[PDB]
């Protein structure tokens, strides 16, 4: 069983003359602690330690040259000449925390170098540069010199980086190398949070023979924890990676994405940072070697490093603080897959698009709707109510106005079930269902010979254009009618247009009913000063069917009739509570009516 | 660092005088062989093995007595009270077989306890039962031990069961029991493959209390191998075992599923069992225990009990053999998925069903042609057109039949690009998409003055359909039309009624040419008895656009006329043909009227 490899110079009293290294000297202090707290390491390296002690190294000049040149012989370009100049004063500048950025350098390339040797199994190099975190840099350099100095090993190189920033640099020194996958978990934020570019986004995947090979993973909001990472890792990462078949995997091992870190705002727990390593560490015949990076919080990351260092060793992780996703990361993970699906076997389904613009193109929305307008006019010759504003949006019977009995029913587009291959986002339209709950109301109006009316919400402000389509209808056709009993039946935002009816207009003396099917919507009632007239009525006038899971029960203190009658409903969707409550609420409203 | 627990006492010497012990003894010999020629043990047991030697154990009649009876403890049924005559013939039965079995028994007791007690990080039982592969089972025993001995540390079980064979029993023992979470992947084969029952079948998920901690994956054929068991594994088994939190895993282990085993017909490497294994000691803080069970090839058995032993000792796994999962095993996880989306959170997206028998329900297929139906009257008065059998499939510009040009159009169904929240398959209408390019050729044959015959086809013996449609419009309207100039485009399937067209009828005289956009469709010819006349004018008279990945490419050495004229595409589906192709070939039609 080889040992784990360790690479460690903190050089305590050299880095108490700087003055004006913004690198906090005692990061690496405070990891190296921890792990001989723990055991692993001994102040004197002993042959007992479950680290072996890798020395320290400068890198040299011809080196770092080597690097930026071999490169370019792997066509001819003069501005692609490495520069001498540049390359040396990266190294050799006037400062003396210039012997750091040797140091570093140097000792992730020796530290790495150890493990594609097989002289141990995994690495940890907690050895840092001067500068401030987030020309190549330390992970970039080591990559590209492994590649270079065991071509007959090292062919392929994974890169992950978890530290919360992304890493610009890393990503654009292999963006058209196809030999170097770069993986990236970041806070992003449309490209608002630090570096601040663009370049970090999920559609870049890189370009030309390094099209995809560079996959991103852009957090769109802070406070993402262990479940979310976790998801991440199961769902893209690790798929990916496996596809790739890398024979070395370089961690670009940031901690400010760890909880108690005030600049990331994360929740990872030491335990998410364990399995993490745990699950990289079945790839590259285990080569595994870990770069020490960014971290604002001493104590989380001391924590965290222990546990990656716990992983390396075969000690088992802990437990997670918790496996669930929060809908944002889903979404996140959504159109990463959508995206990577083009270029990676394991991302599926894969997704197509098109052209609403075109001609030959049109939103289910309409589809839907025109098909249910044709289906109506046939059977009930149910036609058109036309809406003037500055079609088959409303529907309505022939001669609804003359009818004692009228219903109108306000509704979301109907549910429609997608099925069919899994392995891309075109549907089978034989198993694909149209279920129209609605239509079952629409079918006993007509067969009570009453009136009827059908308004199709639209959707995605959008509540606006439901209130005021609610009251075009009433005062242009259902106020000038001749029914004494009419009834309202709601879905979901409906409930928005029905209320705010209820309080803009004198309906009290001709609606016996409201129903209303909340399914997901939210819990809302009249707004109105009427203390006491008008909630009085709508609460015996309505029927509001809640589910267990409706948001009104995270506060769910005052008992307001200006809610209305509130009914329990088994079903938390608005399309079952229509299609099952189908029965009571139909025969409820006949005994209305005597 | 702990070391890993090694179970082993083979008796070859006892084990020579049976005769007339099914279960072959020199089966743990090899195991055991194996890693010792690795180096992981010795013959003499020394504190310099890594893996630690723990002493085999009978199973007493009251330790037995105990797991059968306190679990009853945990309302009263006297048919469920243990029965001791029952509980002494499994421990002590005539035959000197017995011992095997209690030697069995115990032995995975004592190893298994041993990883509990956290005496050794995870541990591997060989001893072997003397009866054959495939009342509690020795796994089932084991884990209802644990919970019961260590309440404290271990209050729920993992078992997952890899061998090829579904472990009725294991299941049965738990079915009932939330504690105890079973995950199994087998060959199952519609209940065909041994043992033969349903009980294996996706749908099992448990019932009562245990409801949703039973999951089965039901391979549905031979030859799966290394990318479909880590697919499985990704996307089913460790987003479960995460979410379900095991205190404990204990693996059915055996090895029929292993590539050369000539029961089983599966492909797995020792390098898939060395990554199952690593996946699955990231859980429970490491308390994995590997029971020792099926498997019909020694050398099969001997190299992937190695991978086993080498994953427990922390070394890394080699290279899988491929991560590639065929379609039959993305079908069986896509249809393990739907169904587990019910009980478990990490199970996504939700599938919600419904039944085209109720009213209120229809198949997207007649929406959309509806749809088609209803817009193309509205732009060109385009009518229904009949089939006399024993609606709207078949649409026609009025007049056609007084037309010199026309245009019949054979065409599945149009593209749907299903869109919207992946947390089920509910459908957003606004970004979902029909795509239908076939309405470009539509509207430009009006444009023209063109009569037109539009067909849909059906889907699912139904190339029958196919073939007899087009016969049936050509009969009854085309070739009683006036039209000098017939054109017929061909989309998919299509094929197969246009070649039969030309292969039945004399249509030499008015055809001018004949479009197939193949798509995924293979390449099919005519088939007749002309050898020269009728395929000449196929091919010159003709447009067969062909993807390069139809199937025509893996026996590509005949360059037959009456595969027609064949042109190159560089798309795959049809809908991308028929978008895509749509310029180059109406301006070529309108060059043939010259
Ligand atoms: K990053
Ligand atoms: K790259
Ligand atoms: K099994
Ligand atoms: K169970
Ligand atoms: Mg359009
Ligand atoms: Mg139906
Ligand atoms: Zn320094
Ligand atoms: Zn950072
Ligand atoms: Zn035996
Ligand atoms: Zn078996």
């Amino acid at each position: 069983l080889k040992k784990s490899g360790l690479c460690y110079d903190p050089r305590m009293r050299f880095h108490a003359t700087l003055s004006e290294h913004p690198e906090d000297p005692r990061r690496v202090l405070r990891v190296f602690e921890a792990i001989k707290k723990a055991g692993y390491v001994s102040n004197v390296p002993s042959p007992s330690d479950v680290f072996l002690r890798i020395p320290a190294r400068e890198a040299t000049l011809e080196e770092l040259l080597q690097v930026h040149s071999q490169e370019m012989y792997d066509k001819m370009s003069h501005e692609d000449l490495a520069n001498l100049e540049k390359i040396s004063d990266s190294l050799y500048y006037n400062n003396e925390s210039a012997f750091c950025a040797r140091l570093a350098c140097g000792s992730a390339i020796e530290t790495c170098t150890a493990v594609v040797t097989g002289q141990v199994k995994n690495a940890f190099a907690v050895v840092r540069p001067p500068g401030h975190h987030a020309l190549f840099n330390n992970v970039s350099v080591t990559a590209r010199s492994m590649l270079q100095r065991f071509p007959d090993k090292i062919k392929r190189v994974l890169i992950v980086d978890w530290d919360i920033h992304h890493g610009n640099g890393t990503q654009m020194a292999f963006y058209d190398d196809p030999n170097v996958l770069y993986v990236s978990l970041h806070r992003y934020e449309n490209g608002r949070f630090y570096p601040g570019t663009n370049y970090g986004c999920a559609e870049n995947c890189g370009e030309g023979p390094g099209l995809g090979r560079t996959v991103n993973i852009p957090w769109s909001c802070a406070g993402m924890g262990d479940g979310d990472y976790i998801y991440a890792f199961q769902r893209v990462v690790m798929p990916v990676a496996y596809e790739f078949d890398p024979d070395l995997v370089i961690v670009s091992c940031g901690f400010d994405a760890a909880a108690g870190d005030h600049i990331g705002q994360f929740l990872l727990t030491p335990a998410a940072y364990a399995h993490m390593t745990q699950m990289l560490m079945g790839l590259a015949d285990g080569k595994v070697f870990i770069s020490l990076e960014g971290g604002y919080n001493l104590d989380s990351i001391s924590t965290s490093a222990l546990a990656v260092a716990q992983s390396l060793l075969g000690i088992p992780p802990g437990r997670l603080h918790t496996t669930y996703a929060c809908p944002q990361a889903v979404a996140t993970i959504n159109h990463v897959t959508k995206i990577q699906s083009q270029y990676w076997r394991c991302m599926r389904p894969k997704h197509f698009d098109a052209n609403p613009k075109d001609a030959h193109v049109d939103r289910l929305h309409d589809v839907i709707r025109t098909y249910q307008a044709k289906k109506l006019f046939e059977d009930w010759k149910i036609t058109n109510m036309p809406i003037l504003r500055d079609n088959n949006q409303v529907l309505c019977s022939s001669n609804f106005f003359q009818k004692d009995n009228l219903l109108v029913i306000v509704h979301e587009s109907p549910r429609v079930l997608g099925n069919g291959t899994s392995e891309t986002n075109v549907l089978n339209l034989n198993d694909s269902l149209l279920v129209d709950p609605v239509s079952l109301y629409v079918e006993w109006a007509m067969q009570q010979d009453w009136g009827l009316i059908d308004i199709n919400i639209p959707e995605v402000d959008i509540l606006s254009e439901v209130k005021e389509l609610c009251l075009y209808v009433w005062d242009n056709y259902v106020e000038l009618s001749i029914s004494k009993n009419i009834f309202f039946i709601g879905g979901g935002k409906a409930v928005h247009g029905l209320v705010n009816l209820a309080s803009s207009r004198n309906v009290s003396d001709r609606v016996k009913c409201m129903v209303n099917f909340l399914g997901t919507e939210p819990l809302v009632g009249l707004k109105t000063a009427s203390e006491e007239d008008l909630p009085t009525w709508y609460y015996r006038h309505s029927l509001v069917f809640v589910s267990s899971s409706n948001e009104c029960w995270k506060k769910a203190k005052r008992a307001k009739r200006r809610y209305g009658r509130l009914m329990q409903s088994e079903h938390t969707e608005t399309s079952d509570m229509m299609e099952q409550h189908y029965r009571a609420v139909t025969q409820y409203l006949l005994h209305l009516l005597q």
